[PDB]
């Protein structure tokens, strides 16, 4: 799979929100481009010329992510964040020069991503009370990854001491992307657990953060939530359900060539993370069958 890479691997299961840090400084922001950041500028203006009802919005920018020793107390992940924007997006990640962008970071900065925008994901392995996990298919007429499968998720806007503030965004905005897409009351949803942070090596490296999320509705009710609200109350075309005991082998289906990017970063999390016995019972031949 080289569309996708692991950046970060969560340990204990997966990690709450209260055992993470965030520092948010401008020293995590991207660097202006070498010839200056009007090549933004005159992507971004042609775009508007173009579709002049397109806005631009602030996101987080993701520098690094830095784990404690393992089995430690204290604070388990420090999440190195800066700001970027939906503009530097497009002039950056998504430019027909980011390789060029890429190698020049590279260079001048021993950084492959110095000169991109990175705005972080957020994503999330949504369980049911059936023991399914929740896909959506994507429109064919949109720009990024037409007509493939997506997990739920979003790119949250930015609204240890502006720190927590910042990760009880990240948290509530995979929460808020459930109830909008899939048309979820948020009564249903369990606190989430972050697995991981997956990278799309198809945009650039641009990342996201991988959630765990259980919802106490069985598939059928969730289906019928999702449905009732009609084709107006969601961005993609449909919702299907894979119990999780047929997860394990995803990568082995011909599922996994229709998956996005950032899809198959938060099934592979989800398979090593919620997954992956490590104990005598869950690990025994008749739960855990070899191949
Ligand atoms: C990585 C991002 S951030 C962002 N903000 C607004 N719209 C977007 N779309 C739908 C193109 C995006 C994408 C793909």
């Amino acid at each position: 799979d080289p569309e996708v890479t692991l950046l970060l691997q969560c340990p204990g299961g997966g990690l709450p929100q209260e055992q993470i840090q965030a520092e948010l400084s401008p020293a995590h922001d991207r660097r202006p481009l070498p010839g200056g950041d009007e090549a933004i500028t005159a992507i971004w203006e042609t775009r508007l010329k173009a579709q002049p009802w397109l806005f631009d919005a602030p996101k987080f920018r993701l520098h690094s992510a830095t784990l404690a020793p393992i089995g430690s107390r204290g604070p388990q992940l420090l999440l190195r964040l800066g700001l970027t924007s939906y503009r530097d997006f497009l002039g950056t990640n998504w430019s027909s020069s980011a390789a060029w962008l890429r190698q020049q970071g590279a260079t001048d900065w021993g950084d492959t991503q110095a000169y991109l925008a990175d705005p972080l994901g957020v994503g999330a392995a949504l369980a049911t009370a059936d023991d399914f996990l929740v896909f959506l298919r994507r429109s064919r007429q949109v720009a990024e990854a037409p007509g493939l499968v997506d997990v739920p998720g979003g790119h949250p806007e930015p609204q240890d001491l502006a720190g927590q503030l910042v990760v009880h965004e990240l948290f509530s905005s995979v929460l808020q992307e459930i109830c909008d897409e899939v048309n979820l009351p948020l009564l249903t949803l369990s606190q989430p657990l972050l697995l991981g942070i997956a990278r799309n090596e198809t945009s650039a490296g641009r990342a996201s953060a991988e959630f765990y999320v259980q919802c106490s509705l069985t598939s059928e009710q969730v289906r019928k939530h999702y449905l009732s609200g009609g084709p107006e109350a969601h961005e993609s075309t449909g919702i299907f359900f894979v119990e999780t005991q047929n997860v394990r082998r995803l990568p082995e289906t011909e599922m996994w060539a229709e998956l996005c990017p950032s899809a198959k970063g938060a099934i592979i999390l989800y398979n090593r993370v919620q997954g992956s016995p490590t104990g005598a019972a869950l690990g025994s031949p008749a739960l855990l069958p070899p191949l």
